[PDB]
């Protein structure tokens, strides 16, 4: 297989459907990305994160450089070997969760256990854990933002988006076998968004994720935001939304041009009782399900549904019970992975606009 | 299949080897069963369960009963079909764990949340249940306990066992579906045993089990407290250690005639970070395995061995991941499983005292 290679199958309106090809796997897109924040997919095996459909998965390179460590990661062999995954991974760079779980510079970021964090560390450090996708090191504009600070923040991201490009590139094995993706900043702000992307084209990069969003604003105003943002991003290249995840909020972004996606709340809310359902997410927890011997949804084919009542997942999370997080984790992600695929065949077949209608009425 | 059926294939000094069969499927003994207390072995799916090797698993009357309830689990169609386990299950009392996580009196026993437990109702909670292997509703003698104090106990526990007979056996669905086994205590004094023994055979059950062992006791005053207890009891008929499943425990009690154990060891020391190997348990969370690449043990077979690095199941326990609980708990169960295996073969060809002392030799 390539280093990298992103092919558009099939079209609709903004939307596309296809594959990214790998050295490790390849990738169907529009793809859902389940988050491994600890070289860990929260309470399940990666067999069965590749049994719920996944084709790739999320790593931090803020988590890993403090626990276990990043070159320790690297002499035991790498981040796939370390967890037991084999296909693509994708790491982010750390900087938005150093902002978020400090001394901030032109020159990177140091936080506390004083660690330093910088566009040529981050890039090292995803080299070390063998990531197949690297993000490029950037600022997360906190939101709201006033266009004074959007600006300095976006003016910013773009310069060490210049330097992680050259860092990236100055390691040989790493740009042979891994691609680079820059993010675009500019909050809410049209012409800062478009500034940022001509200077992400300049630089040129695998693949172009918009940054900024999932941060406080409300769907609206993330869809307004990404109306004009993503045309404004190389046509030819993947486009990630980053963070973003509720069904709905996939949707959404697939119809705007979004080929990528990530967010913890099919693990973290599964883990919470939350479960997801095509007539919209239920809480498990509640005394109504405590007989329910149908599954967790009616249609649904991951494994928990084919076994399992709802009634019984209802007892496991009630009593804290750790086989409770490991079903409705299941589930949910799996959930996710089918939304994916419905989206995907429904763009393959021309009738996305109406699976997105119909998606909507009933999970509404 | 027979509702109930023990055959011995194979002895060797007081060890026996060879199968129960029941309606629900074969169990090979001498058998190890694993824990279920909430209506799941903790951290595991069923079928993980069965991938080690179980035959067949411990349920509690005392848990159940209080949540989700013994009414409520019949009205979804039984234990096994509520938590996904199609194979024999086998039900404590509750006795045991009502006075140990109070009102005692000749009728049974009240607890705070007000609830009662007696022969008749404790017989009734596990037939709603739909217990394979019933167990007779006892008193868990204190250790250490005076021999008036023990005899007492006894006693009304023998009192008790034809109580649990009858109830049992007036109720036609579970007389023609299940077992009973009945319940041999006496503490530590021979002659209380051997009362015990008499009176358990005078009423006649599917099986024997040596109660009031694994209370506080060292392994010196188990065996030899067995030594002459199992000897007291039916000998074409099941001999089952309660509470007993530390690896050089199960071995001594094997080499003095006992058939089925049953202990929550495997599963929650190996949340705990203890993992079994042949050459002794290690505690898996100790600095020295952060970057050991080998398996938890270089024998096992088990997935997690085949698998995952020490140096990863570190980092999960450390990180207190759930995939940490996971892990650990599948090969802890899977190594028991592997060391009845061990027991059952080398009983079958004549060598299970020389496996004995190999076994300890090495694990010590
Ligand atoms: C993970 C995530 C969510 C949401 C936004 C962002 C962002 O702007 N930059 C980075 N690196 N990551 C993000
Ligand atoms: C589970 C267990 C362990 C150890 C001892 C005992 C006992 O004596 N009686 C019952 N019912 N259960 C026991
Ligand atoms: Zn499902
Ligand atoms: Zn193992």
């Amino acid at each position: 297989r390539p280093r990298f290679s992103f092919s558009i199958a099939a079209r609709e309106g903004k939307a596309r459907t296809g594959t990214i090809e790998m050295k490790r796997g390849v990738i169907r897109t529009p793809a859902f990305m389940p988050v491994g924040t600890a070289a860990t997919v929260k309470a399940l095996k990666p067999e069965t994160v590749r049994a719920t459909g996944a084709d790739i998965i999320l790593g931090n390179t803020y988590h890993l450089m403090l626990r276990p460590g990043a070159e320790r990661i690297a002499k035991l062999g790498g981040l796939h070997s370390f967890m037991g995954w084999d296909r693509p991974i994708l790491t982010d760079s750390g900087g938005y969760q150093v902002m978020s779980l400090t001394k901030q510079s032109e020159e990177g970021v140091t936080f506390k256990s004083r660690h330093m964090l910088s566009p040529e560390r981050s890039i090292e450090i995803q080299h070390l854990l063998g990531s197949d996708i690297v993000m490029a090191f950037d600022e997360c504009t906190p939101y709201p933002a006033t266009p004074s600070r959007a600006a300095s923040s976006m003016e910013r991201s773009m310069r060490w988006a210049k330097r992680s490009r050259d860092a990236f590139d100055s390691r040989k094995e790493q740009a042979e076998n891994a691609a680079l993706f820059g993010i675009q900043q500019g909050s809410v702000f049209e012409n800062l968004r478009q500034q940022s992307a001509d200077a992400l084209a300049e630089i040129g990069f695998d693949g172009y994720a918009v940054g900024g969003l999932a941060v406080g604003e409300g769907q609206d105003e993330m869809f307004r935001v990404l109306d004009f943002s993503v045309p404004m991003l190389p046509d030819d290249k993947p486009h990630y939304l980053m963070g973003v995840g509720k069904p709905d909020d996939i949707v959404g972004a697939v119809e705007r041009g979004i080929d990528m996606f990530d967010c913890v709340l099919p693990t973290r809310s599964g883990r919470n009782g939350q479960a997801f359902t095509w007539d919209g997410p239920i809480n498990i927890r509640n005394a109504r399900f405590s007989e329910d011997l149908k599954p967790l949804d009616s249609e649904c084919h991951c494994a928990v549904c084919q076994k399992w009542s709802r009634a019984y997942i209802h007892h496991l999370i009630r009593a804290g019970e750790i086989l409770g997080a490991m079903l409705m984790t299941e589930h949910n992600i799996a959930f996710y992975q089918q939304l994916m695929q419905k989206i995907r065949d429904s763009i393959s077949e021309g009738r996305f606009s109406q699976f997105a209608q119909d998606f909507r009425a009933r999970y509404f």
